[PDB]
């Protein structure tokens, strides 16, 4: 066993480098690696691996005071010169962190005892503690499993100071994790956890089914919808469905014709019937998505004006910018090329295709001709970081990223949304805001810019926000409540308690 359980999980959870992307798998990471300061569902921090901190007057200079009784799953002591070697071999691998802007930020970290730890910044970045807090890379490996004194060219045994130690791994198979019985913290209940590979949704459904395995627990991608449905309804199973997490959407290119034009990014706007999407494809197990972020999100009560279904004004706002019917055809034309737009997204996910071609009718019958590209993973993400899509799904970031780390990576030109926005006449501007908004401290300031960017975002249609989603849970009744970080990407194993 009652103490056991077993999951299932689409990959490996990888090497579990603390310090490294893909293949590493974030919750994973985190159920290994323990940060300075933990985030909280309020939105702050509190004090972890580090039991208090002090900052200087310019907001540059930060102390922190470590505990002084965590050690390494291996026995090792967890000191400031741990964590300061940790954050060497993070910033050796600096380029890589390019997406976060901590990573540019930091100046200097440095021991300065065993219980003293001091960073450095460039600047007084408000972001800083909840960017510590995040899965990844700021956490810490014991520095003996280093490979020649760095992490960026790999790791030795993956020895964190968190509440769960990897016990094996097999490749296309299944992880397993034991309770760290030496854990500084609270001891988890649950004493092993075993992950089978599952890549598919529905055969994860069929392995709950079975009896194979006790628990599934993920995004709207989890398991099939229709199947979670019934299974909600199923006596002798649990299920859950969380309040939303993050957005779903379209990116639109800017830079690219047609979505270059304003008119014609409005008009998909008004295109696509957002609830008829969710009902059909989604089971009605999300919210419809107005906007990039949802009103309840830090910053993001703006009172920005949704663009609601409405086929009719789809259709004035691309007969007004020329894109008129010619005899006989329902796509529009203006100056003799066709309103044609290729809409990217990976063609094995069914949900994914499922919703391509629901947009794909919806924009047909306002005049616009979708091309549905079906790629395989590598490719969607190729074309995502340079440019080469008409639309592409995406997503935003979920706690404690939203919104400030998905802004900051809006500056980063190797990615998505710096794509899409790249034929914005405003687009400097707003990068500009970015970086300004990340180091403001002046609250009203901080406000005004986060709304101004937001708001150039909202008028100028770069997305057509699709849904807010929800975290998900299937389980055996037995397991009881399953609970849910704060940070959207983590899984609280060490809070289930049967
Ligand atoms: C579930 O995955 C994420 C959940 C929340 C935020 C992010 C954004 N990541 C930003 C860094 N990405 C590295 C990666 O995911 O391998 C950047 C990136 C590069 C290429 C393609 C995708 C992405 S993240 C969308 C954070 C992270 O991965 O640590 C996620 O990738
Ligand atoms: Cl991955
Ligand atoms: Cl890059
Ligand atoms: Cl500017
Ligand atoms: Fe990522």
């Amino acid at each position: 066993a009652p103490d056991e359980i077993t999951t299932a999980w689409p990959v490996n959870v990888g090497p579990l480098n603390p310090h490294l992307y893909t293949p590493n798998q974030m919750f994973a990471q985190s159920m290994v690696y323990e940060p300075l300061v933990k985030y909280q569902a309020d939105g702050s921090v509190i004090p972890w691996l580090a039991k208090s901190w002090t900052h200087s007057e310019d907001g540059k200079t930060w102390t922190f005071t470590l505990r002084d009784d965590v050690k390494f799953s291996n026995g090792e002591p967890f000191d400031a010169e741990a964590a300061a070697e940790n954050f060497r071999a993070v910033l050796d691998n600096r380029q890589r962190h390019a997406w976060l802007e901590l990573a540019n930020q930091i100046v200097d970290v440095k021991a300065l005892s065993k219980t003293e730890l001091q960073i450095t910044l460039k600047s007084a970045y408000y972001p800083f503690l909840q960017e510590l807090a995040l899965p990844r890379p700021f956490r810490f490996i014991a520095p003996s499993q280093f490979k020649n004194h760095e992490t960026m060219n790999g790791i030795k045994a993956p020895i964190g100071t968190g509440p769960w130690i990897l016990q094996e791994s097999k490749l296309n198979q299944y992880d397993v994790f034991v309770r760290n019985e030496n854990y500084w913290g609270e001891k988890p209940a649950i004493k092993k956890i075993t992950f089978n590979v599952i890549p598919d949704p529905t055969t994860r459904a069929v392995a709950f089914e079975t009896g194979d395995i006790d628990l599934l627990y993920g995004n709207e991608g989890l398991l099939p919808l229709d199947t979670f449905a019934r299974f909600s309804q199923n006596p002798a199973y649990h299920t859950q469905l969380s309040q939303p997490i993050e957005t779903v959407m379209l990116a639109l290119n800017t830079a690219k014709a047609p979505t270059n034009e304003l008119a014609v990014r409005e008009a998909l706007n008004y295109a696509v019937n957002k609830k008829s999407l969710i009902d059909n494809a989604l089971y009605g197990t999300q919210q419809v998505a107005d906007t990039l972020f949802a009103p309840s999100v830090p910053y993001a009560n703006l009172g920005l004006k949704p663009s609601q279904y409405d086929p009719q004004k789809a259709k004035a706002l691309l007969e007004k910018a020329g894109w008129t019917l010619p005899a006989g055809k329902d796509i529009r034309e203006k100056n003799g090329q066709p309103l044609r737009i290729e809409l990217s997204f990976i063609g094995t996910d069914a949900l994914s295709k499922s919703m391509a071609e629901i947009i794909q009718a919806d924009m047909r019958q306002i005049g616009a001709d979708v091309s549905l590209i079906g790629e395989e993973e590598s490719s969607i993400y190729a074309r995502q970081r340079d440019g080469r899509f008409g639309m592409i799904f995406h997503r935003t970031w979920g706690a404690p990223y939203d919104p400030h780390a998905f802004l900051s990576s809006m500056r980063v030109p190797s990615h998505a949304d710096f794509q899409a926005q790249q034929g914005l006449a405003d687009k400097p501007l707003i990068d500009k805001e970015i970086g300004e908004v990340l180091a403001t401290h002046d609250e009203t300031q901080r406000q005004a810019l986060y709304r101004d960017i937001l708001t150039r975002l909202h008028d100028e249609a770069v997305y057509l926000p699709i849904s807010y989603i929800s975290m998900m849970v299937v389980s055996k009744p037995e397991l009881g409540n399953i609970p849910y970080a704060p940070i959207a990407t983590e899984i609280p194993f060490e809070q289930i308690k049967p």
